[PDB]
């Protein structure tokens, strides 16, 4: 099935998922000189105080930290969003070397990694119904650069040993996603898609301008994860990022002047 290797990677996805060549695909290059400040944007409200993490799963592509979304506990609202969007999970994309790993790029600049916090529109009742709607999802994207350690990430880093291979999960309750955010909520926004198959075009993308810094040893531990399942030959989980896709006359708006 789909992956990130020569034979099952981004160049192959369109065959099972035709939308791969659609009109609102993600990620994209953010050309800072073409993006326009949008005064009609409301302030962004990230409300992760009551967040109820459940567990962490190696899904054979990345790792997912999952949340209880049966109530309005951790929500994204404001900005380009109408209504309330519930946090369902987060995951990362990263590279084999520090000069690559992010999905979105900024004036062609690739970061070492990128964090995605995934939310669904509560008017649709559940995630599965939301992914049938043009405004069903919102994903908050955050760039990672190598420098000082990120304290709020270490609990995640700590547990990676326990989920080395595809299909492994560990209890991951009481994790606070507020520790993964940069200081500024300045962002670019555009309408886009999931960056993995099924590549559904139901996402409002909100990409933060300010990267977080993570340590060399923190990213190294990401790169020790496996794509393969237990007892299979070792394929290091690295370079699990889709490259930038055609903007196609979409408008990237900036929240900042
Ligand atoms: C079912 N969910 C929560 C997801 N499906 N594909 C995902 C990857 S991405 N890059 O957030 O679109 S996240
Ligand atoms: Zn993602």
């Amino acid at each position: 099935h789909w992956g990130y290797g020569k034979h099952n990677g981004p160049e192959h996805w369109h065959k099972d998922f035709p939308i791969a060549k659609g009109e609102r695909q993600s990620p994209v290059d953010i050309d800072t000189h073409t993006a326009k400040y949008d005064p009609s944007l409301k302030p962004l409200s990230v409300s992760y105080d009551q967040a109820t993490s459940l567990r962490i799963l190696n899904n054979g592509h990345a790792f997912n930290v999952e949340f209880d979304d049966s109530q309005d506990k951790a929500v994204l609202k404001g900005g380009p969003l109408d209504g309330t969007y519930r946090l369902i999970q987060f995951h990362f994309h990263w590279g084999s070397l520090d000069g690559q790993g992010s999905e979105h790029t900024v004036d062609k600049k690739k970061y070492a990694a990128e964090l995605h916090l995934v939310h669904w529109n509560t008017k649709y009742g559940d995630f599965g119904k939301a992914v049938q709607q043009p405004d069903g999802l919102a994903v908050l994207g955050i760039f990672l650069k190598v420098g000082s350690a990120k304290p709020g990430l270490q609990k995640v880093v700590d547990v990676l040993d326990s989920i080395k291979t595809k299909g492994k999960s560990a209890d991951f309750t009481n994790f606070d996603p507020r520790g993964l955010l940069p200081e500024s909520l300045d962002y670019w926004t555009y309408p886009g898609s999931l960056t993995t198959p099924p590549l559904l075009e139901c996402v409002t993308w909100i990409v933060l301008k300010e990267p977080i810094s993570v340590s060399s040893e923190q990213v190294l531990k990401f790169r020790k994860l496996n794509f393969n399942g237990e007892g299979e030959p070792e394929e290091l989980m690295v370079d699990n990022w889709r490259p930038a896709q055609p903007l196609k006359n979409r408008q990237i708006k900036a929240s900042f002047k």
